[PDB]
């Protein structure tokens, strides 16, 4: 399987939102995640939508369709802002009514990520993002850990973390 994103726009001005979409694919009885994520905080500003404020170090990102069952999900976002690391995650607790439930989860999206645009982008393009290894996580996929509901963790021959693409001035 793979973890992979989406960008909804390519093409962005100063002061414009661009969202990363990060799904999972094949990832089979998936139950939950946590990400370490790099992005450059000369260009970009990740941005709570809901609030309509900056992130502050505590805060989660947008949830995406998956892990919206009723087993306890529970959140954990605890950043490095000044450093530019998202370190982030959420999964399900209660792994027995999620077995119960029959409907195991492994492919859609987990999280999304909106950045506002803070200086003009170079005419070259910038990495969106990169999922690095960095925080804590041991045993991490290119900054990435995936759970399955019998609370095994996959590895790197399981899975491979697709890196976001380009984004570029309008």
């Amino acid at each position: 399987g793979s973890v992979l994103t989406a960008i909804d726009n390519d093409k962005v001005a100063v002061g414009d939102k661009v969202t990363l979409t990060i799904n999972v694919d094949k990832i089979t009885n998936f139950s939950g995640y946590q990400f370490n994520i790099k992005y450059n905080t000369t260009y970009l500003q990740p941005w709570d939508t809901i609030a309509d404020e900056a992130y502050t170090d505590s805060t989660m990102p947008d949830y995406g369709t998956l892990l919206q069952g009723r087993f306890n999900a529970t959140d954990m976002s605890k950043h490095n802002l000044s450093q530019g690391v998202l370190n982030f995650g959420r999964l399900y607790m209660n792994l027995s009514a999620y077995r119960a439930s029959g409907k195991p989860e492994s492919t859609g999206a987990v999280a999304k990520v909106t950045f506002k645009v803070i200086k003009e982008i170079p005419a070259e393009g910038i990495k969106l993002a990169t999922f690095e290894n960095g925080s804590s996580m041991n045993n991490a996929v290119d900054g990435t850990m995936l759970f399955d509901w019998d609370g095994n963790m996959y590895s790197s021959s399981a899975y491979k973390v697709v890196q976001p693409g380009l984004i570029y001035p309008k």
